[PDB]
Parts: structure tokens; C-alpha cells; sequence
């Protein structure tokens, strides 16, 4: 692999490389919009050391104090029902009502995990709202407080819209202290000097300053039985999330994951590129089709597409190809199912009856053949009821509408298909219609599932194989092609079908193989 | 590659370089005039330690004073529409417009997000000027202070032209601190002596010492309930943009960037660079054809041409090859369209013709040839209506008028082009042809877009392609060359068309392809 | 490459080499002496610490003290017109004029940029002066001062001669200090003695002792409200430009300079070095011709030639390999024009006719033959009006005056040269030339010019290739060897001119194919 092989690549996957990273970096956005903006506040203390009054600010002596003054084992949060409403809620310019509690006491169910007891508060107006624990409705009035099922609480100000739910949280006190332990943060900034650095986060601006502003003010009012130089403020800019950051690593990430896919799709791929892996084995390619991206004959219903004009370059290549054979009849199979050896065959057979010539299309895939269908068809009579006897080579033979060629349809499915060709019927079919028309062609089913082809390919002057272009593999065509000359049929070449416009194989091999438009545009 | 391919590929793709690297000069040289000029003012502060006065002067309690002090939460700044409107307006010697707000007391909005209010301010003369923060129109005087609509402004010696605009935002009292302190830093400069170096940068020479000889005298005072050694002086010269560094990394990063896109051409480039990549395959070139930078014959217009020069020396080369053939019909194609299969069987024609031979040039490009356009034509009769039997072979022969050979035109686009050449007419009028002429050239279309050159190419005892210079692969001709083989076409060789003068092909090979002018210059 | 190699190289150019490096010295002495001398002064301070002290020195108080005492802000400096007229006039031993200025106060402009006004002082006499800020000239007088124009100038004591011209610029008092703090340095240079080692560089030796001493004094009589061991003394030698380190930089930058173009010019030519690079190839080389550093006849102007002697060298070798060939024609072209065709040709033609031979020299170049004004011309009658039918052969053959051939011009230049040759014309003059001469020797233009040549090679029995010594490539002939063989022309060698000799092809290969004078000097 080199320069030109990977960014040949990198522009084949160019759809899933793009698709993947902006799905990356569309995760990444929906976060860092998403995601609680988190602020930080900061307060400087001076002290008369500094090392052992940093452990005495986390002590929970002192935090605890704090926890005791704002009540902040009284956990209220705006009720948003997915785990991203809140975030949205504030991108709608939606303010975030707040309630003020002052008094709170539940009834402490203190159950086998369940020790923070918890209750939902939706607001009904300005003054009055109403509560439910477990389903127990409770209507309560700002001011009077409530002392009812062993609930007690004192909502004041309520300061929100109608509707609104808050979940009420009492957890406990070293829970609360734990909390705010886990946000505080102490630093000497000098690491010499009687400065303190007390930092806090959280969601909450103007919480966090008044909880800063409590711990700064406990922390000296019990060190008394030192200054406060700056009192707590709360920078307005969030500290987290950090959008870009997160919008970069989602791009970044998005990139080498779509890089190592497609270093895995193009490592991982087996199946034929050009027509030059063929030919390094010595499988002469008479023909790469496109894909026609246009029960309709392809070479009737759209004669300038370009998979017919390919069609009839190999119209060319088998005039020269099959004089010399021992008669005037074709077989084309292949390898795999579905790989192109019907649409093949049956647009080569109308490709050559344009040409003024008598041409035979035999659906001899006596399991799958639809080729009836794709014609036009009086189904009955087709060449399993001539094989088995109970129909005439005349009255087998059917002219295609659009077509100019006749056909003779598969028939009913036998119960023994590979056993009605061995019959001498088929080479007397063949010795037949072999002197009633110039070209007899023969579709049938794929060699490596079925061995038909391999007995109907004894009575045919030449053999084609048709290989798909990325679900074949190198090694398929070649197993498929020795498989045949076991049995001794000699297959002359083959026919890469469904080949795609590939910026890769353009700088791997020199050509893509694809082929150019040519008509006058009018 | 070595040093004289590398050097090449520079000098072909030296307009690239020069203008990628001019683009990225352009850039860094209009960042480095346009970027506002950030000064430095420094003052020197003896300390009788020095690393908790650091702190102390960086402490909202420092530098708050200093806001109050000089009303620094008034921030007001020029009105520019662009971007760029503040730099170029200092290129043009336009002295920048001040006025000293002493009184400002906005509505304060203080809505979700805008923390920070703000009005325009339009200078009309020396003494009055207009307000407008959301379109409500206020006149205001110098001098007289304004209480209206909850505004409060005082505006003192506006020092500005009439038109002028000016934003006036009340930011916040800790974002006028947060921006100090952004600009504002303190050293020791000993690390040990009792000297501290403040410096301070802005945008304004004058307001930054005025705000570093506030904050040091702030210090001072607050400090005795120290000696300022130093007061503050700004340096004139800004200290950015640094405009060297910028401008140099624009010279070195435009260079990469040129380097960059130039290897990654010269790796990623496929096509025929040289007439010695198609004979490494053994493909005979019989000439290069230049690109005549010259509905006209070039061969006719411009005699004297270096193409028409090069095409004379393929009349002679074909001569010599056309000679031990079968017949003398000299069949034209080529790999993909537009690469000179009709330019050069048409120019060879009319060099072939001043020769004195009877030349016959066939139009037998039935879907996009153009050639009667080229020839001056009776388009009616061409070598449609013959194959299709509807013209005899006297009425689609025509004289070039400035040419002396005679022509066959396509006739009308037909249906069916491929099938149309397949009818033994065509055989018929080259049989007639070979007869009445000397030669027959047949231009045809492309054999890597459709076939008919295949079904041509069986009557023309020449074949020869045309490769387009850097446009067609070594793997498309010999692509091509093998289709024709395939189909029992033989290719003498191959015409590589379009060639250019390249500096990587005189030091990768040691010939450039392209030829020598001969003349008298006069 | 090996070190012969590289050595031939480097002895090959030495010219380049010498100049490119004689070209880097003599800047680099033109530096080191047009360069202004930049002394030194140092003083000695005893400190009884002197980290705080050295701030203290270098501050703008102590600083701007010694600028208000010694007028620091008054700047003069001697006109010089050109960038390096003070240096020049150093050299010539002009002691520099200078003149004592006591008070100066211009009128102050400050404007937008130009913050130092200056002003233009041309003596006159040793007593009295003018000036000229703006055009307006005011004439002054040593000791009354004078106040005119709003521009206060005193100048005492002008010690210089009549004419000479000085700026006299008026810089800010912190634009004084700030060109003071640049030069001034201190150290402690025992790192905790008491010892400061104050150092001052400038211009001007005598100027700064008398600063580094009022540096001294002011931070000294600074201290009391400390002892200066060493007052300022200036060393006499100057500390810059240091000569021999530019110099010898200069050297060495010069050298591997021309040692890089030297290797780029290696490493990029890809013409011929050597007869064995076109026998390497299977060329046959009959011949290397010098360079002839002698409308003349060389064989015939200086037969004693170094190139003389190594065409009689060809006329042997060809004697010899002219024979066994189908007609005793000789047809002589090349790759390129200017290669030597036509001075080869003309003076083999030349060294084959004193043999007594009966030789015919054809100027086939019917697009930019000169031979006729080569020889001496009857212009009328050459090939042109031969083949175009309007001369007879007999016409057209004239005599060579200090020849001792007969040769055919090549006639009024044809619009049609390429087939006039073709005419059977040419071939009747050959066979008839043929018959009357031992030989024809044929001058053509270069075959990858034109294809006249690949249509004269037709009719001669050998034909030999002229390849210039350093402009050609070996590619370049053979590419033309094989555009003479595709035409059914065989080309039977080369002929290598324009030879010089080259230390190189000594050690590259074993012989620089130059050849040796061989003459009795007398
Ligand atoms: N080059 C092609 N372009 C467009 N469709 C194609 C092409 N080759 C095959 N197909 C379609 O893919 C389907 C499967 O191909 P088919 O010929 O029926 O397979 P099989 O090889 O088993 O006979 C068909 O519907 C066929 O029309
Ligand atoms: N060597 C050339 N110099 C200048 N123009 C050229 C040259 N070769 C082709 N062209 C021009 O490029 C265009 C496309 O070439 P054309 O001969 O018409 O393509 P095609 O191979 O399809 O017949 C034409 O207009 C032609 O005149
Ligand atoms: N070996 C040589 N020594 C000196 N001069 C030379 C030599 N070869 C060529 N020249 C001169 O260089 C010039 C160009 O050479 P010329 O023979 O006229 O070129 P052309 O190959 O186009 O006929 C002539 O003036 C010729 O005299
Ligand atoms: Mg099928
Ligand atoms: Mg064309
Ligand atoms: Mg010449």
C-alpha cells in the first residue's frame, strides 16, 4: 500500500468516513449543549503555615457547619423526565424555577438502601402547591407549614410556573457534607504565603458563592475561639463543560474510528477489484460490465446504457472467440449465484439478435430460471417437459417480444435437474437448434453451487464464466474454471459483471475499468 | 525520486508554489497591519518576601479600587463594521475618536445571558451627540447630564469627528476586574530582592499607565494601613503583533503548505508523463504530438506549428509502417474521449494530402462526430444514410474546401451506431474507397467508451491510438490495445497526443518529448 | 560519487567557486570595517546584597536622572548620506565633527507618528551655523541663543569644518532612558560579593565614561539620601564589530555555499560528460570534437586546430566505415539545433577535400542553412529553386573559395521544407551527385526539430548524429537514433562535439576525451 492506495480508499469510503465522524461530532455537540454548565467560585483568605489550616477547612467540623446554616441537606431539583430535558430546557431560554425551603422533615423511611427519603412538589401557582411521596397527595400554602403523615415542610417563595415538579431530597448530614467536601477545594497559590485559594463548584452561580462565603466566614469565626481578603464570586463563565475540547475529541475520535474501519474493510476484502487480478492468473476477461444503475431486457429497454454498450464490446470479443469452436452454441455460468449470468447472457443474446442473427436463449436453470418471466411466457412446454419427454423441441421454442431472439423457458422445476440434462435429449436439442439458428446461448445455474453447467457445458463449442464484481472472489473463478475442466469443459474466459466507479483501483492499477459516456447529449 | 526529479516537479509547479505561498504572505502581512498594536507600561515597586504582595495586587480588593477609581466598568470602543475596520482606519492616519465618560448608569437589561448593557453613542458635533441602545433616539449635550428613559450618561470633551460611533457597555464590576487582571501581571525579577516589576498591556498607550499608576498608588495606600520607584511608562513600541514573526512564519507555513500539495500531485499523479512509459510495455510511439497553443484545420491555419511539425514527422513515420499492410486504410482511435483521435487523423489527413496522395478521411464516429462542422459541410448524406442504405457512396463524398483530401461525414446520429457499422456496407465503401484513394483515414470514437472502433478496426489494415498526455494511463492504452487484440484488431502503436514541456520529465528521463522550433524568424 | 569525483568536480568549478567565496569575503570585510565601532566603559561599585541595588541602577529614576544632567535627550549625530558613509569617512581618517548643544527645544510636532522632531545643523564657520527643520532656514550663532520660529537651539563650542551637516533630533525623555537601559548592564561578578560591575557600550568612547560616571554619581548620591572603587574608564579597543569572527565567517559561509551550488549543479546536470555514456547505450562514437577556441572554414582558417585534428581523426574513421555502403552519401544531423551539425559537416567536407576527393557539401537546411554565407554565395539557384522545379542541377553547384568542394546551397527559404525534400527531384540530384563526386555529405536540421532528415536519411548510405558536448542529453540521442530507425533510417554513430576538457571526466571516467597538441612549437 502506498500513497495513492489509501486516499483512493479514503475516497471510496468517503460516504462512511463522513457519516461516522459527524456522528461523532454530533454526540460530541449534543454533550457539550447538553451537559450541565458547571461554575466555579473563589474566595482568598489570609492567614497569620497554611498547611494544617487547609485540613481544618475539609474537616467536617467546619463543613458541617455550613451544611447546619444553608440547610443544605435539603436537596430540591427541577423534575425533567429524560436524562437530557434539563439540558434543552435551557437552551429554550427556559429559566430554571427555584423554590425556597426552609424547614424539612420526612417522614425517614431509612429503608435497606434508601436512606435519603425523597418527595415530588409540582407547583400549582404562586402560593400554594402540592406534594406526593408515594402517590399520598398533600396540598400545601407558602407560609403556614405543613405537619401532616409525619411529613413536615415549609416551602417559601415559591418562584416558578405552574405545572413544574421539583424532587425534594432530605439526605443526610455527612451525605450533604460529603458533597460539598467533594466540590471544595483548598490551595496556598504559593506554597509559601499565608494565602488561601478556597475554590467551590457547582451548578448553581449564586449558591455556590453563598456556600463559599459560609465556609469562609465559619472557618473564621471558629479560628477566632485571620482575614477574608477577597469574598466568594462566582465567575459566570462555566468551567465545565468545556465545549471545545469536547467538539475537537469528538471530531478527532470521529476520524480514527472512520479510519480504522476502512482499514479494516480494505484489509479485510477478498473479492475481485479489476479485471487484472484475473488476468494475473491467466483467466482471460472478455468483458467488465457496469453496474446499470438504469422483468425488462436491459439491452431493449435501454440500448444506450452503458452496461449494453460493454455488453456489446463482448458482442465483439465473441465473434472472434468463438470461431474455431466445434459449434455455434455458448454457455455461460459462473460461480457464485446471482452474479450476473442471466442478465448477461440474455442482453448478450439481444445484443447479437440486433445484429440480424438467429439467436436461441435456453433457460436451462431447471431450479431458478426465471427467464419466462423476464421474456413474456406461455410457461407450459418449456425444456424439462421436452427433457422428460412430454413435449416437442417445437413446441419448446418462444420468441422474446422486444427481443428479435427466441428462448426456450426453463419449464416446470424437475425433482431431478442435474439428471434430466444427462439425458440424450439435450444433445439432440442442441444438434437441433444448432442448424436453425446461428448462436444458440445457454444460461445456467452457477457451478460451485450445482454441477448442471458442467454437463450441459460438454455440448457447448464455448464456455464464459461470469464473475461479480466485488462478491467474487480471485480464487472462486479460478476453483470454478478448474472445476470445469475436471469434467472437461474448456472455459474460453470470463466476464467480470456489476463493476463500480473506484477511485482506488484507478491509483492501485492505472484504470478503473469502468468506462466512458459517449453520445451527444441531444 | 532524487534531487533533479524533486526539483522538477518545483519547477512546474512553481505558479502553485508562488501563489500558495503569496496567499499565505498576503495573509500574515495583513494580520500584522491589521492586528490592533498592544502596548506595555511597567513600573517598579520596592518591597521592604514580595511573593504575598503579589497576590495581594492581583486580589479583586487591589484591583477593584482601581475600577472604581477610574471608572474602568465604562468600556467604550470605536464603532467598526468589519473586522478589519479599526486596523485600516489606523493605516489611514485616522487618529482614534475618544470621549471620557465620567456618569453611566444603564436600563441593566440583565436578561438571560446580555450581563452587560450597552448603547451607541453618535458624535454630531463638538458639544451635542445622539443615544441609541434599541432604537430610542436621545440627544444628549457635553456638559449637561441625561436622566431619561432610565438612562443615565455623562459625557465630558468629546475628542471626535461629527459621524463618529462609539459602543458604550456597562460591563460588570468583576468583568472590568477579570480584564485587568487578564492584562495585568506581576515578577520579582531577583527572586530574592524586595523589587517588583508590574506590567500591564492594552490597547491604549495613555489608559494603561494611568491604570498601572492607579493600581501601584491603590497598593501604596492600602499597604501603609513601600516605595513606588518607577511609575509607570508605557513603551511606544508596541510589543504585539510581533509583525517579523508573523510574517516569516507566513513565508515558511505557505512554503509547506506548496510542498505539501505539490508531493502529494506528483504521488497521486497516474498518467503518461513520457512516450518511454508506454514502450516500458512495449507499445510503439510513433510520435508526440505538442499542445498547439495555436472549426479550423490547424494543419491548414498554422502550418508552420510545432504540432503540425510533429504530425509531418508521423506522416513519414507511417510511411514506413503503413507500408507491408494489408490495405491502405489507416483506422484512428484511441482509450477515452477528447484525447486527440480527431485532432490528429484530420491534421495528418491534410499533411498526407499536400503530399499530393488522394486521402480519404471518414467521419465514422456516428455519435459525436463533429468533423463536418470542421470541414465546411452539406451535412445531408453522410455515412449514416449510406449505412442505413439510404445514400449511395458518390453522394457522401466531399472535398475539404482549404484542405485537398475528400471527407465522409457522420450523417445523422443514428440509432443504432454500433449495429450500423456491422452492416457489410462498410466493408463495401472501403473496398470502393481503396480503390479511388491513396489513403483512408477513419477517425472513430473511443474503445474504452463503445466498441464501434473494434467492429472498424477489422477493415483497416493500420490501427493506431492516440493517448492524451497526462489525461490517459499506461494501464488505459494497454487496456485499450488488448480490447482491440481481443476482438482481432491489431494495433501498429500508439500517438501520444498533448504533450507539454516539463522540466520533472528533462530530469526524470532525459528528454522532455516536446521538440525544437526551426525557423529563420523571418 | 567518491573523492575523485567530488575533487573534479571542485576543480571544474573554481571559478565559481573562488568567486562566490571572494564575493561573501569581501562583504564581509566591507562589514567589519564600514561597521561603527562600539567601545565599552566599566565601573566598579562597592555594595555593603546588590541584587535589589542592580534593579535600583537600571530604573527609570536613577536613569532619567543622568539624561536630565548630561541633555541625553538632545541626539546629534553627523549627516551622512549613504548607509555607509561614517564608516568610509572613518577609513579616510576624518576625525568626526561634533558640535556641544545646551539647550534645544523644538517646536514640538507630534503627530501621529514622527513623536521626534529633528532638525538639520550645517556649519558654516567655526563661530556661526544654520538650520533647516522644514525648509526653513534660520542662521545661528555660538553662544547667543537663539528663539525663533518656535525653535530654541544653543549651540556651543561647534568643533568641525565647514559644510558638514548633522540631524539634531529631540527623542522623549523615555525614549533617552529606554536607548540608556539597552546599552547599561550591570553584574555582581562574585555572585555574593559587594562588588557591582557596571559596563556602558556605545559609539562614542569619551561620551560614555561621562555617562557610566553620572550613572555613578546620581545612584551613588541616591544611596546616601556605597563606594565607586573604579570610576568609568572606556576600553580603547572596541568591543564591535569583532573583525575576525565576521570575516572568518565570512569565509566560511562563502564556502559551503558555493560547495551547495556546486553540488546542486552536479546532481542536476543531465547532459553528456563522456563519450562511454552513449556507448554505454550501444552507441557507436566515431568522434569527440573540441571546442575550438580559435563565415570561416576552420578546417580551412586553422588546419593546425585541436578540432581540425580530431575531424581528420572522423575523416579516417570513416574512410572506414563509410565503406560497404549502398551510395557514397553521408547524411549528418542531430538531436538539437546549434549541436555542430553544420560545422562538422562543412569542415569534414573540408578535411575530406584536401585528400583530393571530389566532395559535395548539400545545405539541406532549407528552414536556417547559412553554409552559402559560409562559403561565399551566388545566393540565386539553391535546393529550394531546385527542387521547386525553377533550376537545373547544374545551376545550382558552385565552388568553395578556400574549400576544394563544390557544395548546393540551400536557395531561398521554401514554405513548404519538409516536402520539397520529398520530391523525386532529390533523389535524381543524389543519384546524378552520386556519379560525379567520391562524396556527398549532406547537412540536415535536427531531427528533433523538423522530420527533414528522417526524409533525407532515406537516400543516403550512412548517416551519423552530431551530439553537443554538455547541451545533449544521452537520451536525447537516443530518442533520436530510434526516431531515424522508426523511419527506416539507420543511423551508423554518433559524433561527439564541443568537448572540453574537465578535470571530472578524469576521475569519473579514466579520460576526458579532450586529446593532446602534438606540433614542433616552430
Ligand atoms: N451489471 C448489472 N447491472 C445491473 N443489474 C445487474 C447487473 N448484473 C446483474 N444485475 C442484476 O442482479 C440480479 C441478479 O443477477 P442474475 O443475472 O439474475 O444472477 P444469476 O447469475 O444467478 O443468473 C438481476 O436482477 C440482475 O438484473
Ligand atoms: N495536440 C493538440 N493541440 C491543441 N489542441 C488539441 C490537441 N489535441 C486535441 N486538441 C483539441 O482538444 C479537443 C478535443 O480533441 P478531439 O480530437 O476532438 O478528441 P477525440 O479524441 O474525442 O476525437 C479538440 O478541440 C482538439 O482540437
Ligand atoms: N567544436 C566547435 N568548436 C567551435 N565552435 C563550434 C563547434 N561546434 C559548433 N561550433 C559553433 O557553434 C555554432 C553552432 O553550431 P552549428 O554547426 O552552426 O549548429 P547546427 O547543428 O544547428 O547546424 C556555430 O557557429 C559553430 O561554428
Ligand atoms: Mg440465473
Ligand atoms: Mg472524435
Ligand atoms: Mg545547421
Amino acid at each position: 500500500i502506498d500513497l495513492g492506495r489509501v486516499i483512493g480508499e479514503l475516497i471510496d469510503h468517503r460516504k462512511l468516513i463522513i457519516s461516522i465522524t459527524s456522528v461523532f461530532t454530533l454526540f460530541a455537540i449534543l454533550y457539550a449543549l447538553l451537559a450541565t454548565p458547571i461554575y466555579e467560585t473563589d474566595a482568598l483568605i489570609q492567614i497569620e503555615q497554611s498547611a494544617p489550616e487547609t485540613a481544618l477547612l475539609q474537616s467536617r467540623m467546619i463543613l458541617g457547619k455550613t451544611i447546619d446554616d444553608l440547610n443544605l441537606q435539603i436537596q430540591i431539583e427541577q423534575k425533567y423526565f429524560p436524562v437530557i430535558g434539563r439540558g434543552l430546557a435551557r437552551l429554550m431560554g427556559e429559566k430554571p424555577g427555584n423554590i425556597d425551603i426552609t424547614r424539612l422533615y420526612l417522614p425517614d423511611s431509612d429503608d435497606i438502601s434508601n436512606n435519603t427519603p425523597s418527595i415530588i412538589l409540582t407547583v400549582k401557582d404562586k402560593e400554594n402547591y402540592s406534594i406526593n411521596s408515594d402517590g399520598i397527595q398533600l396540598n400545601g400554602v407558602v407560609g403556614t407549614l405543613l405537619n401532616e403523615k409525619g411529613i413536615s415542610l415549609l416551602v417559601n417563595e415559591i418562584d416558578a410556573k405552574p405545572g413544574d415538579q421539583f424532587v425534594i431530597t432530605q439526605l443526610p448530614r455527612l451525605k450533604a457534607i460529603s458533597d460539598l467536601l467533594k466540590s471544595f477545594s483548598v490551595a496556598d497559590l504559593g506554597k509559601d504565603t499565608g494565602m488561601l485559594t478556597l475554590t467551590l463548584t457547582g451548578d448553581n452561580p449564586k449558591r455556590i458563592s453563598h456556600i463559599l462565603d459560609s465556609i469562609s466566614q465559619n472557618y473564621l469565626a471558629q479560628n477566632i475561639a485571620v482575614r477574608i481578603i477577597d469574598n466568594a464570586v462566582t465567575d459566570p463563565n462555566p468551567v465545565r463543560p468545556k465545549k471545545t475540547i469536547i467538539i475537537v475529541i469528538g471530531v478527532v475520535l470521529g476520524l480514527i474510528v472512520s479510519v480504522v474501519l476502512v482499514l479494516f474493510q480494505v484489509f479485510l476484502r477478498r473479492g475481485i477489484e479489476s479485471p487484472e487480478q484475473l488476468e494475473e492468473i491467466g483467466i482471460n476477461v472478455y468483458a467488465s460490465i457496469p453496474i446499470s444503475e438504469w422483468d425488462t431486457l436491459l439491452a431493449v429497454g435501454n440500448p444506450a446504457d452503458l452496461a449494453v454498450e460493454a455488453i456489446r464490446g463482448l458482442r465483439t470479443s465473441l465473434h472472434f472467440a468463438m470461431m474455431e469452436a466445434k459449434n455455434n452454441v455458448l454457455m455461460i455460468s459462473g460461480a457464485s449465484p446471482s452474479a450476473g449470468m442471466t442478465f448477461i447472457s440474455s442482453n448478450l443474446a439481444a445484443t447479437i439478435a440486433i445484429t440480424g442473427k438467429k439467436v436461441l436463449f435456453i433457460d436451462a436453470d431447471l431450479r431458478k430460471g426465471y427467464a419466462h418471466k423476464m421474456f413474456g411466457h406461455k410457461n407450459d412446454k418449456g425444456l424439462s417437459e421436452f427433457l422428460s419427454g412430454q413435449a416437442a423441441a417445437e413446441m419448446i421454442i418462444d420468441k422474446v417480444e422486444g427481443g428479435g431472439f427466441d428462448y426456450i423457458g426453463r419449464g416446470q422445476i424437475p425433482p431431478n435437474p442435474a439428471e434430466l440434462l444427462m439425458h440424450p435429449r439435450f444433445e439432440q436439442l442442441l444438434n437441433w437448434a444448432s442448424q436453425n439458428y446461428d448462436l444458440i446461448i445457454i444460461d445456467t445455474p452457477p457451478i460451485l453451487a450445482v454441477t448442471d453447467a458442467a454437463i450441459i457445458g460438454r455440448y457447448a463449442g464455448t464456455c464464459l464464466l461470469v464473475a461479480r464484481f466485488e462478491k467474487n472472489t480471485v480464487k472462486e473463478i479460478d476453483v470454478s474454471m478448474k472445476r470445469f475442466e475436471q469434467s472437461g469443459v474448456v472455459v474460453k474466459g470470463c466476464i467480470l459483471n456489476g463493476v463500480v466507479k473506484k477511485a482506488s483501483s484507478y491509483y492501485r492499477y492505472g484504470h478503473n475499468h469502468y468506462g466512458y459516456s459517449y453520445y451527444d447529449k441531444k
